[PDB]
């Protein structure tokens, strides 16, 4: 029987998770909790400024019908303690609100029929897994984190390149699309750079590179650090890794190592672009990272720069649902 | 003695009102209520992605020092009933939060030293005045509205052109910069077009043209209607009036009527651009409307199109403080 | 046999015309003249920042293979007098360069196998036709113009509404995406507003409304005028008609007149949006105009505002190829 | 007597060079060659979408009057062989067209009164100098290059950090505003990524890091490489250096080394931002590089990431005029 999931929260990631899950024959979306009105939820699923149009219908009983998920119950309850997925018999919650990113907070979902929660973000005190990196270490934990979109792009690359050449240290920059955490126009924010108009500025902002890699690749965590620069694009981001290796490298040898991994251990997760594409070309791409083959470069015997694209909404959401399928069966 | 004002709310309009008021020798900003931390408030006053840099300092006692307002008390209380401007002896509140846009709601400010409130938006059941249009009809009301930025641009023009040529009917479109009411990326909104990414789309949205003009120009209210189109610019808007008159008009005669008004009854309020400028050129302009002289056109004997720029933040904020000065002395 | 066309010029309109024509079973694109290198042309056909990805292949003999056009000869000759489509046996040229927009200039294509030219723009001294408006008046002219994208949106609407209610006068504004005629950053231009950065500004610019309507709807030409405002979107535009009629109108009656026309005389040309969409939703739409049903409004007995979307690249290009099919058979 | 310069070409860099030079009491702009009409040139000098408004006047004899340059002759001759600055007695040409970036091409300016040329770009076979890096090695060469804006930002930083810690290798990424070399919408370009719409995409593009550093810091040239990512901002860029040193470093020690250099050998050239600003805050900044103090980071004993802002138009133009003053007196 298809795995019975519910999506909590219908902003960018929840909307993308709905669309992704609707296309998976082994999944059934049995419920969605949204703070939007039903008709507005349907409208947002159907029409996306970046990703285009999507088929979705309202059944006669006012459940939704999307892809393989023909009977989706729509809820609207912000209070996680009042929220009740029982009428839908949900087993796995995809937690996409941004408001319960901790073990303690998301553990409130564990009641009634619900067995497991996957949090769409780094989460305090929560077992963290990245598909293709450390997901096989999963051991029946009931609440897990799928890390960040940047960690999903960078951890595969670090694992591949460490296995090939042995990472001594690396520095990461992500040139990253703006998100709904940012401000349209200059106004209060906890981060005084994210305070500033997102569409007008280059905005350096921390990202917890060292700590994230430490969770999924413990040996590499102390060896890497980095930051983000938010820029005026609405979706698709670019990780830029500057690496120092133990083994000597060339542009060609780095290219070959990455291509080999895409054929083998990272098939479906990492890809290679040899066509000289730009960010908009990767809208809706399902990969965690798409290496920019022609821009790989080396200097000295031991250093390389590797860039890779990722659709920070869709690649991540594909991984969320990959992880739901994995933890249900393992 | 300078008029003692306090600014409630420090988003776009509150920040602009602070800067404007700081430059008026007849005003003293005695307090600001902000949900930002003090250092963040100071940072936002000083550095604006659109308007540039502004001088502002922190005094030794942690009041702010800005222009002619050398001793500004900073408060941080969201609850209007707990908020207390007494230590600053504020007399007029400039209400800029967007959360108390009604007579009943803003009347909560009327306590202690506070005599009057000016609301930075249309407000339910509230006496509404536009400077240069109907402000001389003010009659000591304690809570008033300064209408919208679009009404401040369009009502002067309608009054001028009606006086000259007699408006039979008019249709208004504003091509308007995005605001913080909009969404960065597609997500819930009460208005399903304002739901959609502000930086990516042309977004038709109602604006209550008929009702606003009815308040400030009662005879014209039943004769005009219109709408807004939000577009991907961060500031500066453009009103487009399509008018049908009783008297015959030419491009020249419309031009002359508008220019004459700028010399006389609308001096300092309406201006004329003869230099073929574009929207960015009007950042920080203090006028309610800047007519685009060369783009005036007529068709038939009786119809004209008139365009005018306005800085929807700064022109409006200049008027807010003009109105504070007026109601304090009248 | 399919109609043998060649596309001259591969900028925005030429690229779109290629894609459109490739999907028409009654057309064969037998040649393309491009100033790009072959591989770059193929790349531009395949990958579009706005319109997404398109299938296109290089045959073993280095002709292109796109849709129903399996053997497209690629030329690269800027000089219209040296350019020779003979090896491809082209019969109709779709002239998309922007550099030969006159009867005299485009008449240089009339040699060898070429019978007819359709110019992708208003053109001096050239018979002008808009599909659904006056195309049935075509009378075997060898060089014609397909007018502008704005005329293709506005002339259908004016014809519909005139037939229903009798236009006395109308004023048009188009809120229009930027085009490659504009400047990325402030620099020389013949139009000192189009000189200014396209992505940063609202840019009023003439458009020859009166003269265009005069060509296709002679009785209405003296009754209408208007202008354009270029804004920071890359594609999709919005026409805003403010009309004064002889017959009395209501919002409902205008809505009904437009809907009826879409079912009948403007089927496939004009459509109606009842779903409260925004500009990005109309990317790649084939219609000349998509009326915004909910934003129709009236004031007084005789005046209405009507808005309609159009994809200024794709709707226009669909019409270009519609006109090629029509003039080949008529 | 003030140094008599002429500016050849009035796009972004030429316009900025005019404005900069006009404010230098030791310079006289005696002529400008522009392909714009005189009134359009004046308009572009006066009104800038990014940099704001500038005072400039037309004298009675139709020379320009700007700052300290009260009698500027305006020419309009594209052909460098016909162009003649004799009536103005120009001694130094600031070559800003982008069309003569070679020793051979720019040597055509050396005639009549002209003694020296400074090219606003890397130039083939041309002695290259960066102010504060290697300009004191100037030895009366008549045609020189001022390198690129990125080299002006990165070479000071590399020199400072090499002197302090000894660079073993470095990798550079510049997150760079779009320029007029790019395309508004997807169309032909020699670089198939720069072909794609500048305002819509992240666009990786080569930049000749290794070769440039080799010219100005020969010992470091073989040790560094990198690339650019063009993004949707109109001005202000960010260099991101990932460095491996011989000496051990900390965040603090890197911070201190950079701050010390700004007080001493790079005063007026490199600055430090301790105020957590964003890109728009550096519009019109005169520095070659503004280090982002709080975002410096280290990993391992030997690696650091250093970011720095630069206004790619204005910082560079300040250096152009600094170099004109230097080569005139040395
Ligand atoms: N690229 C990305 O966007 C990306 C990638 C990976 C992970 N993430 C992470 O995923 C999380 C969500 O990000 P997002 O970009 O999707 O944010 P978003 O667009 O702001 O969406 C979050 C949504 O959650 C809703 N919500 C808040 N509290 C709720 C509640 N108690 N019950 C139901 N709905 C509630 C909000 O609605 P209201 O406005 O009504 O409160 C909002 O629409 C964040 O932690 C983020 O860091 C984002
Ligand atoms: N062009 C314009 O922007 C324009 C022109 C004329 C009039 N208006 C009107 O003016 C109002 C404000 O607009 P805006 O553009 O300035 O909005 P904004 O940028 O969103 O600013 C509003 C600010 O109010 C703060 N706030 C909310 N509740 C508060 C409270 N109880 N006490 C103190 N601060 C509080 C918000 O902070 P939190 O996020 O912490 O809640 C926010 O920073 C709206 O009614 C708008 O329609 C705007
Ligand atoms: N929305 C629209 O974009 C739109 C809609 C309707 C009509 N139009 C009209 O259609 C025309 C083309 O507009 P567009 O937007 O497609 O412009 P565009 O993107 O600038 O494309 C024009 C292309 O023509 C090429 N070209 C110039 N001279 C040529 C020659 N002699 N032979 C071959 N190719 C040549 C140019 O290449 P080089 O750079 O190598 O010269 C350029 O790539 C204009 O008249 C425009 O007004 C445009
Ligand atoms: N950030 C920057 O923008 C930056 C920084 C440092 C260096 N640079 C370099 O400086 C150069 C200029 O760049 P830019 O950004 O200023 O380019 P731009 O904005 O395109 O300006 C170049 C100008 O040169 C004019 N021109 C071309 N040939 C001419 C001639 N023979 N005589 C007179 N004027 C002529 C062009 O006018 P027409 O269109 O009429 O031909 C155009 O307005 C390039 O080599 C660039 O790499 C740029």
């Amino acid at each position: 029987m298809p795995i019975r999931i519910a999506i909590n929260g219908t902003g960018r990631i929840g909307l993308c998770a709905i669309r992704v899950a609707s296309q998976r024959k082994d999944i059934e979306i049995v419920a969605i909790n949204s703070t939007a009105e039903l008709e507005t939820l349907l409208h947002l699923i159907r029409h996306d400024s970046v990703h285009g149009h999507f088929e979705a219908q309202l059944n006669a009983d006012r459940t939704l019908n999307i892809g393989h998920s023909k009977n989706i119950l729509v809820l609207s309850e912000r209070d996680i303690n009042k929220l009740d997925f029982s009428a839908a018999n949900a087993e796995i919650i995809i937690e996409c609100t941004g408001k319960f990113n901790s073990l303690e907070a998301s553990s409130a979902h564990l009641k009634n029929s619900v067995k497991k929660v996957i949090i769409s973000a780094p989460a305090q005190n929560t077992p963290t897994f990245v598909y293709g990196v450390n997901h096989k270490n999963y051991h029946n934990e009931s609440v897990i984190s799928n890390a960040s979109c940047t960690t999903n792009a960078s951890a595969p690359l670090l694992k591949i390149l460490d296995e090939a050449f042995k990472v001594e240290n690396a520095l990461l920059t992500t040139i990253h699309s703006y998100t709904n955490d940012q401000n349209l126009l200059d106004t209060k924010h906890k981060d005084i750079r994210r305070a500033r108009a997102a569409g007008l500025n280059l905005i350096p902002t921390s990202t917890g590179v060292s700590k994230a890699i430490s969770l999924v690749l413990p040996h590499l965590g102390p060896k890497v650090t980095g930051l983000a620069i938010r820029v005026p694009t609405p979706n698709v981001s670019l990780v830029d890794l500057s690496l120092n290796f133990k083994k000597s490298v060339s542009k060609a040898s780095v290219q070959h190592a990455l291509k080999d991994a895409c054929k083998h251990a990272f098939k479906g997760v990492v890809s290679i672009d040899e066509e000289r594409l730009v960010s908009s070309d990767f809208i809706s791409s399902p990969f965690s990272a798409i290496v920019i083959d022609d821009q790989i470069m080396t200097i000295g015997e031991k250093n390389a720069k590797v860039l890779a694209w990722y659709d920070n909404e869709m690649g991540y959401s594909e991984r969320l649902i990959d992880m739901a399928q994995y933890i249900a069966q393992n």
